[PDB]
């Protein structure tokens, strides 16, 4: 199995990073895929892809940090991605739901970066929320001039789903379908998506599943928790845990170009 959605770059890890790390590979993890949200947290997320083995980053603006982007910052995400750590140019994309950046600059800093990834022939990390129909238009030109694509943390509807599959866009799946509360829509979609598009992740230290026993004091997520999220998504598809996690793992390797 592996990690496509770690922000070890948090300062929830800052105490107990290694360990973190650590104890993901002692329970089954073969690998990370540490996630950069701004060119600053990007820079930090190559550094930790060479502190840990089996570990890669993405390098790019979150759509919630697009207010960030400048013409200095393209070539700053470029010299970044050069490095062999860094396999993604993400996390990009848009989110409506929230406001923290004007959806003028989420689009324009989104569009750079999806410029960047044709530019270097990258694949991408990308976010979308409450922001489908817009996020396929601007997808709509660059998509085919990237290696692959994947909507990691999804939480759309199932037609949005086969909506994305139709273009090669592999959809990442967390433990938000590990809530009883707010993840009934994801996890009868589950058994629909092809499983060489699918992707598992915990997007830690975020999204800790619910269903968890005992639950932890601290309720942080981290990657250790991801042979329970294949689990429940190999249970909820009717699949063998082993086999979803040799086929998620190729689509991993496929997508990224790495291997563990």
């Amino acid at each position: 199995m592996f990690d496509i959605g770690v922000n070890l770059t948090s300062s929830q890890f800052a105490k107990d990073r290694d360990d973190v790390v650590a104890c993901a590979f002692d329970a089954g993890v073969n690998g990370l895929l540490i996630t950069g949200t701004n060119l600053r947290e990007s820079q930090q997320a190559q550094k930790l892809a060479r502190q840990y083995s089996s570990c890669w980053s993405t390098a790019g603006v979150h759509p919630h940090d697009s207010s960030q982007w400048q013409a200095a910052t393209e070539e700053a995400i470029i010299e970044l991605a050069a490095q062999p750590e860094v396999v993604a140019i993400g996390e990009c994309g848009l989110d409506f739901n929230r406001n923290f950046s004007t959806p003028e600059e989420q689009e324009r800093a989104f569009v750079a970066q999806l410029r960047i990834a044709a530019d270097l022939n990258m694949p991408v990390f990308m976010h979308c929320r409450d922001a489908h129909e817009r996020f396929m238009t601007l997808l709509e030109p660059w998509l085919d001039k990237l290696p692959g694509a994947v909507l990691h943390c999804f939480t759309g509807t199932r037609e949005e789903m086969q909506a994305c599959v139709a273009h090669g866009i592999y959809i990442g799946i967390t433990g938000w379908v590990c809530d009883e509360r707010r993840g009934l829509e994801l996890r009868e979609l589950l058994p629909l998506i092809p499983a060489e598009k699918l992707l598992i992740e915990t997007d830690a230290p975020y999204l800790l599943p619910r269903d968890l026993t005992p639950k932890p004091s601290s309720r942080r997520n981290e990657p250790a928790h991801l042979p329970h999220i294949l689990q429940r998504i190999a249970h909820w598809r009717g699949e063998d845990a082993a086999w979803l996690a040799a086929t998620t793992d190729a689509n991993v390797k496929t997508l990224f170009g790495i291997a563990f």
